[PDB]
């Protein structure tokens, strides 16, 4: 059991990774541009794309969220309930 691309790390999340970041009543998509695995608890680097990234939002995995079709449903859920006429 281990990723080809190289040594499996700890942590549940990779630099690359695409994950999606909440602070309110709507989902909003963030990625990962690196991680530090040196470590556990630790402090992940995370920026949300179509802004400048030398904003630098740290946050712990705790604030992350895995990228899946269901947590893609739940946005698309909450999307459809926040329309409204």
């Amino acid at each position: 059991m281990n990723y080809s691309t190289g040594t499996d790390a700890n942590t549940l999340f990779v630099d690359g990774e695409r994950v999606l970041c909440f602070h309110g009543p709507l989902i909003y998509e963030a990625k990962v541009l690196k991680t530090k695995p040196d470590a556990t608890p630790v402090e992940y680097y995370i920026h949300y794309a179509g802004w400048s990234k030398n904003w630098d939002e740290w946050v712990p995995e705790n604030r992350v969220l895995k990228y899946n079709d269901d947590n893609v449903k739940r946005r698309q859920e909450l999307a459809r309930q926040c329309g409204e006429r």
